[PDB]
């Protein structure tokens, strides 16, 4: 239905202006006959989710390169596509007026938009909050009596995923992740630097934190919200380096073990949540396989885990093949997800850059390597951020895909918004990460998933500034010919009969 407004900040491209009245959206999906294909392109030079449709013929006109779909080649289903409503992004949707919310929820949420089906939750405050807070702050409250929601749950964050809900046309799943405990659960008594759970698993401090995470679900679930998913723990490793600045809680991968087997795991089975599912890890790559070694070795620990979180942050440190794919290697029947798809972004560099073409890139290329290594699904962190990066109560680092101007009624697409939505709108849960071959070596990133009814969803990212002829063969069907253009990522969809 209606076009990106382009505008510049004097980045390699534009931002998309939305406002209260105003925002780029897509018409209901409705794809084409056997025969032909439906192409979305997004270009540096200024084009976003642009539709056109072709023919796949019987002759080969191409005499570059060819990517063969292997559809008998079958690998992991995908869960899906989402990012976190931390008070932060709360916030700064909240600043907008309503009509304005309605715009940005839907963009992300809406068949009309890019088709979010997953939001991940923390329970309570992180670095993107503007204060410092638990659930149960009133000291030795080891029954957890005490234990209520603040204005930020009940007030921003609760409606703004009731009303994300009402605009999704997939079923969404929530995913919770934890920070900190109470700080008198803490052997520092302090919400950030280097500090653990006090005792060992089994005792009272660790029962009560079991606790607290079956509270937080009774909590939401009042509010008529339940949980696809928990992860252990945010970030086990940040609580074991001293000073670490943001609200954290360190376990070791064995305190993780340990306290998932004696606790958290046996508290969940044990209420009427327990069909919930629990991610261990949630951290970086680098961290892989070890920790998966060390928590899944262990069968009274490994019961209870149904999959591995990544964050992607440090993954210039850490080859996937190494980390990732060793790792499915070892234990093949746990699912790896990315809880914190968020990287950012250069020293020298600002936190958000409005309209930034590269970054847009890193997201993309980054899914597409995720997916070529197992990944089943993709969290981005915060879903919108102030021109400053922020509310953040210690410092900010990232950029977001939405940037909100609260002083205008205006936000802005990034080019990450729509790097994501090349995979997020296209990709519905259940979909089937296939093969897809290349013939010769190439500089493009490709990747290939077939749809639950069948039907074929190929992505090609050129990170390159040379235009790339390209030849998409499907043996069912033909071939498309096509081209690459410098700095352009395309989604192609077809059916296959
Ligand atoms: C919102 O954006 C639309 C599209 O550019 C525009 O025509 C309208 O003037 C905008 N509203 C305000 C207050 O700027």
């Amino acid at each position: 239905a209606r076009p990106c407004i382009p505008k510049s900040f004097g980045y390699s491209s534009v931002v998309c202006v939305c406002n209260a009245t105003y925002c780029d959206s897509f018409d209901p999906p409705t794809f084409p006959a056997l025969g032909t294909f439906s192409r979305y392109e997004s270009t540096r030079s200024g084009r976003r989710m642009e539709l056109s449709m072709g023919p796949i013929q019987a002759n080969h006109t191409g005499t570059g390169l060819l990517l063969t779909l292997q559809p008998e080649q079958k690998f992991q289903k995908v869960k899906g596509f989402g990012g976190a409503m931390t008070d932060a992004a709360a916030l700064n949707i909240l600043a907008l007026s309503p009509p304005a919310q309605n715009l940005l929820l839907k963009s992300y949420f809406s068949e009309e938009g890019i088709g979010y089906n997953i939001i991940r939750v923390p329970m309570a405050s992180c670095d993107f909050s503007i204060r410092t807070y638990t659930y149960a702050d009133t000291p030795d409250d080891f029954q957890l009596h005490n234990f209520s929601l603040p204005e930020e749950d009940t007030k921003l964050k609760i409606p703004l995923i009731h009303r994300a809900l009402q605009l999704a046309q997939r079923p969404v799943s929530l995913l919770a992740s934890p920070w900190t405990s109470p700080t008198w659960l803490k052997t520092n008594g302090a919400v950030n630097g280097k500090g653990s759970l006090k005792g060992q698993p089994g005792d009272i401090y660790h029962q009560t934190w079991a606790r607290y995470f079956v509270k937080f679900l009774d909590a939401y679930a009042e509010h008529k919200l339940q949980f696809w998913a928990v992860t252990a723990e945010n970030e086990p490793s940040a609580g074991l380096l001293s000073g670490y600045p943001f609200q954290c809680l360190g376990f070791t991968p064995e305190h993780q073990r340990d306290f998932i087997a004696r606790d958290l795991g046996p508290t969940l089975a044990n209420s009427t949540h327990h069909n919930v599912r629990l991610l261990m890890l949630d951290d970086q790559r680098l961290l892989l396989p070890h920790w998966a070694k060390v928590v899944l070795t262990d069968p009274e620990a490994a019961k209870y885990v149904h999959g591995i979180a990544v964050h992607w942050y440090l993954d210039f440190l850490a080859p996937a093949k190494a980390t990732l794919g060793e790792t499915h290697r070892l234990f093949p029947n746990t699912m790896l997800f990315a809880s914190e798809a968020c990287v950012g972004s250069k020293f020298w560099e600002q936190s958000v850059r409005l309209g930034s073409w590269d970054r847009g890139m890193q997201y993309s290329h980054s899914i597409i390597t995720n997916l070529l290594y197992h990944v089943v699904g993709w969290t981005d962190w915060n879903l919108a951020l102030n021109p400053e990066g922020g509310p953040n109560w210690v410092r900010n680092f990232v950029d977001s895909p939405i940037i909100v101007d609260i002083t205008k009624d205006t936000f802005y697409k990034q080019p990450m918004f729509y790097h994501l939505g090349h995979f997020s709108k296209f990709i519905p849960e259940g979909s089937q990460r296939v093969g897809l071959v290349a013939s010769q070596k190439n500089d493009l990133d490709a990747v290939a998933l077939m749809h639950p009814d069948g039907s074929a969803v190929v992505v090609v990212l050129n990170r390159s500034s040379k235009d790339v002829p390209l030849t998409i063969k499907d043996p069912a069907v033909g071939f498309l010919e096509t081209i690459s253009p410098g700095y352009s990522i395309h989604t192609y969809l077809w059916h296959r009969q």
